[PDB]
């Protein structure tokens, strides 16, 4: 559960995208687990334009926000799921912290804004799909 709303855009996990998201599709990237779609109401979230490696993420399965140190966006191997076969997912950031499948979509933030969304997890690790490079979300 969870999405980012910036201007006339809505970013979600591509594996959790709805029929409306696909019928108003702007861009989608299987290797990043991302999909952006068109909205009529204007969004108000600020996206970060930085290279921080500390922030705060929201965890639905614990109803608690947590502070984390996280890695730089890179190619990490992700286990086969009902949505994708075993593959390398690009632009992924890892941190020590609790996550369960229903937690995908929770936002990661630093003092500059929205950094990304929960996208992978397991064994006491949590993975975030980076969004700071998508400069067109602001224009
Ligand atoms: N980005 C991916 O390929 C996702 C697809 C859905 C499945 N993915 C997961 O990691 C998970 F839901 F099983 C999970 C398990 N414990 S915490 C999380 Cl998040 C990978
Ligand atoms: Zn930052």
């Amino acid at each position: 559960s969870g999405a980012i709303y910036v201007g006339n855009y809505r970013v979600v996990n591509r594996h959790l995208a709805t029929h409306n998201d696909w019928a108003n599709l702007v861009w989608e990237d299987s290797s990043r687990d991302l999909l952006v779609s068109s909205t009529t109401a204007q969004g108000c979230d600020t996206i970060a334009r930085c290279d921080c490696q500390t922030g705060v993420y929201y965890c639905s399965s614990r109803r608690k926000h947590y502070p984390v140190s996280f890695s730089k966006p890179s190619l990490i191997f992700v286990e086969a799921s009902e949505y994708y076969p075993a593959r390398y997912q690009s632009h992924l950031m890892l941190a020590v912290g609790h996550s369960e499948p229903g937690d995908c979509g929770g936002i990661l933030r630093c003092q500059h804004g929205v950094v990304g969304i929960v996208s992978t997890g397991g064994n006491g690790l949590v993975g975030f799909a980076d969004v700071r490079d998508l400069l067109w979300l602001d224009e």
